[PDB]
């Protein structure tokens, strides 16, 4: 694939910079033909052959097809792609009203209610994905931005994809990404990978949104992976003393060390804690 | 432990950033008392709870730890060490003399002779570590710093140790941390760690220091990945065509699948190619 080689700096207006992912930095900028703002994704070029500083330009390019083919309103939009020698720029939908993981701190804790108004939003826009046959691999609280901040029950658009991949397959895909809370057993153990992961993801998430901890963090990366591997979690009273039995159970029909025995995404919609 | 509760901006002014660390930042910095130049390492702390931007508590006190016992000709000494609400702060030795990754591409190849001076450092610091059951756990290129770079055969220290265990057990240490091109397959495959790991470090740095390129490099992580636990490597003519059998050799018992079958420290320094 090509895209724009032109300085990004001749169509858009940079500023205030927002995300600071790894080799990816995230600006605040400004169409210029129209006056639109948009969210713009650098992201540094694997220098000289063999070098680590930046991502490699056959992962950029799996990353812009994903953003291509995706169309669901609880996710992100790619509008343009440019590059030059060391940056290729994604031109991405912007979403201002700020991370979920900072609307929860504000809030402290959602009732169950509130959890599956977010939650509905996500296994929506998870299911679309996984229809395609993709798999996000990094679902967590940072990468999931609400459109308002300041409504009741905000509305939310899925971001960053640089670790996406389509699970196309009769093959095998293994590989260690993601951020360590997060990450499924499968990951840690550097197993065969599918889309559920992302199911494991949520399960996660899903016991962040009711009781605020998160259910495998410890005092060391160590003590975090060994517990996922392990699945060392339980619902500690402290927090989840008023939690239903059904969100008990969605939480626990996710956090499943086999794969298989785990949960989907269509079983998650029709659970009786999430459907109407 | 306890560090100084003080603005480290009180005892030593800030200038020129260095190195640039996922939660570390580095500055080069200046003593008030004496005018000596130092490094100043910023460490941001894991904030409320559940959290992952920035290092844990209990893991940068195992650093510090460390940085305490150490003390070597070719290893960096921490002269003192800060903290606030935020972040911690290493006062560490400075090494001037750039890293050795940026070192290579100017020359942008060794001579077996020159390899061994810089191998023989490395394996000399490596071989302290060990004795105190230290394993370094990031041997690599970065980490790797020159104290004068305009010299004939230049001198290093051994920096970083955010990631660097004491392997004092008859215990279970797992985990996943590193940079991919360097770790070892015990690593990748999430298996039992010992001092084993930073052996393969060595022999991929070798591999690095004689061909210039990087063993076990893909095209994209996953394949990165599945290259070092296969141990999918060969001396490439191309670089190998003038390489000594024994040079192949020290290599070739640095890369092996199984640690307890892969080499010791006491052992590369024994070895035809390294001792004189």
């Amino acid at each position: 694939s090509t895209f724009r080689q032109e300085d990004v700096e001749d169509h858009y207006e940079m500023g205030e910079e927002l995300g600071s992912g790894q080799f990816a930095i995230v600006r605040k900028c400004r169409q210029k033909g129209t006056g639109k703002e948009y969210a713009a994704k650098f992201i540094k070029k694997r220098r000289l052959s063999s070098s680590r500083r930046g991502v490699s330009r056959e992962e950029i390019e799996r990353e812009v097809n994903i953003l291509r083919e995706i169309r669901h309103p609880n996710i992100i939009t790619l509008h343009d792609i440019f590059e030059n020698k060391t940056d290729v720029v994604l031109i991405l939908e912007l979403v201002s009203g700020g991370e979920l993981f900072d609307f929860l701190a504000e809030k402290e804790s959602l009732t169950e209610d509130e959890a599956t108004q977010f939650l509905k939003q996500i296994l929506d826009g998870v299911h679309y994905l996984h229809s395609k046959r993709i798999a996000h691999f990094d679902l967590k609280p940072e990468n999931i931005m609400l459109l308002d901040k300041n409504v009741p029950n905000p509305r939310i658009k899925l971001i960053d994809f640089g670790i996406a991949h389509k699970i196309e397959a009769g093959n095998e895909f293994k590989n260690i990404f993601g951020t360590p809370e997060f990450v499924a057993p499968e990951i840690v153990n550097y197993e065969p990978l599918g889309l559920e992961a992302d199911m494991w993801s949520i399960g996660v998430i899903t016991y962040i949104l009711l009781s605020g901890a998160s259910p495998f963090l410890g005092e060391t990366k160590q003590e975090t992976l060994t517990n996922i591997s392990a699945v060392n979690y339980d619902f500690d009273e402290e927090y989840f003393s008023n939690t239903s039995e059904l969100a008990k159970d969605f939480i626990r029909r996710l956090l499943v060390k086999d794969p298989k025995r785990r949960m989907t995404i269509a079983q998650s919609l029709e659970h009786s804690w999430i459907k109407a």
